[PDB]
């Protein structure tokens, strides 16, 4: 520990604690920058040298959070709740959280080693065909691509069986040990369990109830969608393997976790005679290039009179693919270095209509970072953890439209045909609405484990209960408590909350509606854009400047006017497809929901 990074002495006063907050701030951006700089380099190009620097940076960060966290508890754990500023209470409350650093070394060293071991066995999971094969598969590319692409039911089944079998089972012992150790650490931090810690972020005493009220508002839309897809699969696979009343076999939905079904959009799409618009042909013809694209993105924000990208951003960012042959993580990401001056993007840009849209949300994050850089570093995070991605997405929504592309000049004429825009809304539904029930059930399920209400003998039973209950899926081959299908997801062994994403996808439209309402727009909400609309920016800026200083429920209210989440706006946005599906289901007599829930298909005749 560098002494300039090691806390001093502070009184039990607020007057002292204000000085503690100030000192933590000044040290914090000096450590966090050094940490993120290393992590930036490692990700900007892989080298074992940079991986080492990455590893050392990780240790240096934890060592810093520890050295301050221990004193924050030692001096202010008896007090912090008392302090007059809700901003300061937020500052100290964040520092005062220690997480795993509560565990004594013996447990601590098991804990880290245990968490890493889960990630290893998941990331390095494998499936092998039932021969003396030279070669096995892995989740990507082999499994993701066979599962999404092929539709011979047996082959599709085996791929799903192998994965949840191989990825889950060897996790089963580890995840229990994690659950115990996880809760024990937070117990000392001040939470009943890890689950009550995660829910602590949304600072809502009624949080879990709020979700069910939201999800109940979605269920008519989701059931409408689910019931529609279910019929389509019946056309394809046969009467033996689908029940027009029952739930859907989990592996037919085109995705290993059935969390988003878009890979059956090719099979289901409405109005097969219409195209789906691709503006790439203009963009290449215009001589657009990656470097230019961001200036369009910046144009948008400047058009809202949000802040332009500072010169440092143009000096630093890796907008284009590198000139070297060096290996790089191409997946697009946006970075804030807690050093106030320089913000950074990595995009690996390929000039296509899709990545044009993608750049806008990635720059959206940068605009978000730019606005709250003025806060003390402890607060420089989204008003709540899903709130940051929402401000990212509302931007991509607007520009994805044909309406905005015409103001960009990339589109020649607007073509207001509902058959086309239904195609667009429906594919987006198969992407994101299918995700809401899944995103909801996981963190109910994990809360079930962390609260203990799912003891280890029920990990798998409570999982499939939650799947059929919410997502309308059932397992393709009988699954029993030796298996552990909850582990087969990325976010479970990586102990990463999904609930942020669900909260975000509701805040997304709850903003978009409140912006388009403010931007003077009227008409079909998916045809709104806010570009050039200074009225939207000035209100949007008020959200971004708040960062996390002000409780999100108060900030959201100041933007939208509602003290809480609501899915009515989301239903407004999807309204056109909502109506269309209701017609199509009514025409087919399709039974919404899934009675005969106690059904799942027989096995293929010679399996395998
Ligand atoms: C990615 O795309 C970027 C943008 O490209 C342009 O725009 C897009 C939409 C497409 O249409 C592209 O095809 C198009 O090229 C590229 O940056 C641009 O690169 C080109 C070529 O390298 C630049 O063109 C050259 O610019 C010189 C400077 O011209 C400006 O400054 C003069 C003073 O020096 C001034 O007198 C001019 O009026 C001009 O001012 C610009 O005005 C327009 C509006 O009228 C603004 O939009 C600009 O921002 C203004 N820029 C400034 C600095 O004020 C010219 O001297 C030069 O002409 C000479 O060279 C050409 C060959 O290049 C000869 O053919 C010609 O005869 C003459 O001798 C030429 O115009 C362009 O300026 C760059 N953009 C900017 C903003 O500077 C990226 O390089 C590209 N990257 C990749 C990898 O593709
Ligand atoms: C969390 O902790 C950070 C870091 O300690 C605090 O930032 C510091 O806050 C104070 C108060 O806002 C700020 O002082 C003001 O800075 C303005 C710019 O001052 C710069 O120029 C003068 C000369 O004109 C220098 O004397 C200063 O040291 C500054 O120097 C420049 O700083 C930038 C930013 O880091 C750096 O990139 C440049 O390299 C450097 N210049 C050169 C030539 O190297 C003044 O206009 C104003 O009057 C005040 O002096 C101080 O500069 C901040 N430092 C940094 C590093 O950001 C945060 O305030 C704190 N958080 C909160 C919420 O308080
Ligand atoms: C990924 O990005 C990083 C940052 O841009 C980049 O880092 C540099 O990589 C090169 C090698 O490709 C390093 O060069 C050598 O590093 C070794 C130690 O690992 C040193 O022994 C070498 O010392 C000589 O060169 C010095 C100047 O670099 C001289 O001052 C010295 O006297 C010796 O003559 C040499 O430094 C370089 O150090 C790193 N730098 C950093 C900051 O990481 C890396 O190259 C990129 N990846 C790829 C594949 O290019
Ligand atoms: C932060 O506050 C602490 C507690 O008020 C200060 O700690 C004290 O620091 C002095 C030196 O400034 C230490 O002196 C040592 O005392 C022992 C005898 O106990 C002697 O053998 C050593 O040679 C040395 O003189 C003292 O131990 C230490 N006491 C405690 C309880 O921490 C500290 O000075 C303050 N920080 C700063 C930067 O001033
Ligand atoms: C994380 O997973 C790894 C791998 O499963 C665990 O490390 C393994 O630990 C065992 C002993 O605990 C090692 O087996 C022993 O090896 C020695 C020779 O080194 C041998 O004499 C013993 O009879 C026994 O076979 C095993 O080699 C070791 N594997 C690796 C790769 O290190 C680790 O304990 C797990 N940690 C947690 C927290 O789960
Ligand atoms: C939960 O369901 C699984 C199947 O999905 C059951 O596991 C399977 O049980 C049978 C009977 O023991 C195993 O067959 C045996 O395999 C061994 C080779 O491993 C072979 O030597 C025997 O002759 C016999 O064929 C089968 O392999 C096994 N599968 C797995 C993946 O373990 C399990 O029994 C069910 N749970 C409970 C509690 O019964
Ligand atoms: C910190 O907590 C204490 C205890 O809840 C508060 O002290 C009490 O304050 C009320 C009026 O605010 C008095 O009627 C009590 O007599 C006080 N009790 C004691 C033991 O002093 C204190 O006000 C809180 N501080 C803040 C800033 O809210
Ligand atoms: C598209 O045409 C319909 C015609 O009924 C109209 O109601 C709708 O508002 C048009 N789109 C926009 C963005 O105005
Ligand atoms: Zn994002």
């Amino acid at each position: 520990l560098d002494p300039g990074l090691q806390p001093g002495n502070f009184s039990a006063d607020e007057a002292g604690a204000q000085l503690f907050a100030q000192s933590y701030n000044s040290s914090a951006e000096q450590v966090l920058f050094q940490s993120v700089a290393a992590s930036w380099a490692h990700d900007t190009n892989i080298t074992a040298e940079n991986a080492r620097r990455q590893e050392e940076a990780a240790l240096l960060s934890q060592e810093f959070a520890e050295a301050w966290g221990q004193k924050a508890k030692e001096l202010y754990e008896p007090i912090w709740q008392n302090f007059t500023d809700p901003q300061l209470r937020r500052i100290i409350g964040a520092v005062r959280t220690l997480g795993s650093a509560n565990l004594p070394l013996a447990k601590r060293q098991q804990y880290n080693a245990l968490l890493s071991n889960m990630s290893r066995i998941y990331s390095t999971a494998k499936v092998c065909l039932p021969n003396k094969t030279a070669t096995c598969w892995s989740l990507d590319p082999d499994l993701t691509n066979i599962l999404a692409s092929s539709r011979s039911y047996a082959m599709l089944l085996f791929a799903w069986e192998g994965w949840h079998n191989a990825a889950g089972i060897p996790l089963k012992p580890l995840y229990e040990d994690f659950t115990a150790l996880s809760n024990e650490a937070y117990k000392q931090d001040g939470f009943t369990d890890t689950g009550a810690y995660w829910r602590s972020w949304y600072n809502s005493p009624t949080f879990e109830d709020d979700l069910e009220h939201l999800y109940q508002q979605l269920e008519p839309l989701y059931l409408n969608l689910h019931a529609f897809v279910r019929r389509a699969l019946h056309r394809r696979y046969g009467d033996r393997y689908i029940n027009l009343r029952g739930p859907i076999p989990a592996h037919l939905l085109g995705d290993m976790w059935a969390q988003s079904w878009e890979n059956i959009y090719d099979m289901v799409v409405p109005f097969p005679d219409k195209p789906n618009l691709d503006v790439t042909s203009t963009m290449l013809q215009q001589g657009w290039n990656a470097t230019h694209m961001f200036r369009v993105a910046e144009e948008f924000f400047t058009s809202l009179e949000l802040s332009p990208m500072p010169p440092e951003f143009w000096e630093g960012s890796m907008l284009e693919k590198p000139a070297d042959g060096r290996e790089v993580v191409c997946h697009a990401s946006a970075w804030d270095f807690y050093n106030r001056k320089d913000f950074r993007i990595k995009q690996c840009t390929r000039v296509t209509m899709d990545q044009l849209s993608t750049v806008h949300h990635e720059m959206g994050h940068i605009q978000y970072y730019l606005q709250y850089k003025d806060l003390p570093v402890s607060l420089r995070r989204g008003a709540n953890p899903g709130f940051h991605e929402a401000i990212g997405d509302v931007l991509a929504l607007s520009v994805s439209t044909p309406e905005h592309l015409h103001k960009i000049g990339l589109l020649d004429r607007v073509t207001n045909d509902t058959e086309s825009d239904i195609n667009y809304l429906l594919k987006m539904a198969l992407e994101k609405i299918a995700f809401l029930p899944f995103g909801y059930l996981v963190d109910q399920w994990r809360w079930g484990v962390f609260s203990g209400r799912t003891p280890p003998s029920r990990y798998n039973f409570d999982w499939w209960y939650l799947r059929t209950k919410y997502q309308g899926i059932c397992p393709p081959v009988t699954r029993n408590e030796t298996h552990f299908d909850a582990g087969a997801k990325f976010h479970v062994p990586n102990v990463t909350p999904y609930i942020r994403y669900f909260v975000s996808f509701v805040l997304q439209f709850q903003f978009h509606e409140a912006l388009c309402k403010e931007a003077g727009y009227e008409g079909p909400l998916h045809q709104c854009d806010i570009y050039r609309s200074t009225k939207a920016g000035a209100k949007l800026r008020k959200v971004l400047q708040a960062g996390s200083s002000r409780p999100w429920q108060e900030v959201l209210k100041d933007m939208v006017g509602l003290d809480a989440l609501d899915a009515q706006p989301l239903l407004k946005y999807f309204q056109l497809v909502t109506q269309w599906l209701q017609e199509q289901n009514q025409q087919n007599g399709e039974v919404l929901g899934w009675p005969e829930y106690q059904w799942h298909p027989p096995l293929p005749d010679n399996y395998p």
